[PDB]
């Protein structure tokens, strides 16, 4: 580390802020159509993932210390379409970040001496390698029409209320909240 | 209208998305940082900004036909600091935005034949307007002192449980529910 001012570092930091700032709308975004399509747990990852955008950024934003500053950045402009585009646009974009645009910005960081926010760039694309590992599953089982279905018997929780249910597919409406399938995930246990 | 795609006003548009965008994220920070500052009332402002301009953002993105597109624009390079100068920053930078860059962005969309576009533009430098005014008089109560205290006895409502409170300050602490004066309003009638 040092001071950011001028270093080519400052405008990666602040050009990584300003794309994911904007990916944390689009996900929310991407995320509202998702519940609009039918898949809760996908919405809520949406969510969650701009909940995390909302992180990264915050972590590069208190890296600067200055005024304005002129970047020159390419973002997509658009699109919210269907979720399994949604989740393909996405993933294609955390794609370019963590094998291109972090790696590099890493590096120069590296190689300016500010090695903390090298360090930094590096954590956030394993990050976001892992939300495009998400995203992609997901997108698969809206391609596979896995979703709400399943090939062997296996148990699907109702978001809504934690109704667990027994069978190769989700019920088309819960038995104990009365909400439809779209809020049904496989039963998942991480502790 | 016709098609944004290689126009200026796309430009325009996601320049503005790029900022609202960031804006969202510095509101929802300058938020967090008003909370520990002791201002309630201005915590939740920040918050209620953060996400109209996540609104705002979102009306403009949906215009938006299109792939990758390079922009270049200034942005603030940082910073968070103790509320009242965040709440200066935002008012500058909700500033030049109502009374500069959404005009001529207004103006241009008009003079490309995107009226639509022109109004909504013009329209949420509306809401800019209305964002500074507040933040303003936010900040000149934190300079005068009079967030949590004023010159006649007047009545104070606790946020978190509706406790009110008949004075010329709010109490130090909520009669009802315990929490401290930095949960308490003026109360406010707008209905
Ligand atoms: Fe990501
Ligand atoms: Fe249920
Ligand atoms: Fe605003
Ligand atoms: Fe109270
Ligand atoms: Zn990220
Ligand atoms: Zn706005």
């Amino acid at each position: 580390m040092k001071s950011l001012k001028g270093s080519r570092t400052e405008k990666n930091i602040l050009t990584a802020f300003a794309g994911e700032s904007q990916a944390r709308n689009r996900y929310n975004y991407f995320g509202g159509q998702a519940k609009k399509d039918g898949f809760v747990q996908i919405s809520d990852i949406f969510a969650e993932t701009a909940d995390q955008e909302r992180e990264h950024a915050k972590r590069l934003f208190k890296f600067l210390e200055g005024g304005d500053l002129e970047i020159v950045a390419a973002f997509p402009a658009g699109i919210i379409a269907d979720t399994h585009a949604n989740l393909i646009a996405s993933a294609a974009g955390e794609h370019h970040e963590y094998t291109e645009m972090y790696p590099s910005f890493a590096r120069i960081a590296r190689e300016e001496g500010y090695e903390e926010i090298a360090r930094v760039f590096a954590s956030i694309a394993v990050a976001e390698e892992f939300h495009e590992k998400r995203f992609l599953d997901f997108a698969r089982n809206i391609k596979e029409g896995r979703v709400f279905l399943r090939e062997q018997a296996t148990k699907w929780r109702c978001r809504n209320c934690g109704y667990v249910h027994e069978g190769t597919g989700a019920p088309e409406l819960c038995p104990a909240c009365a909400h439809p399938k779209a809020h049904f995930e496989l039963l998942g246990i991480n502790w």
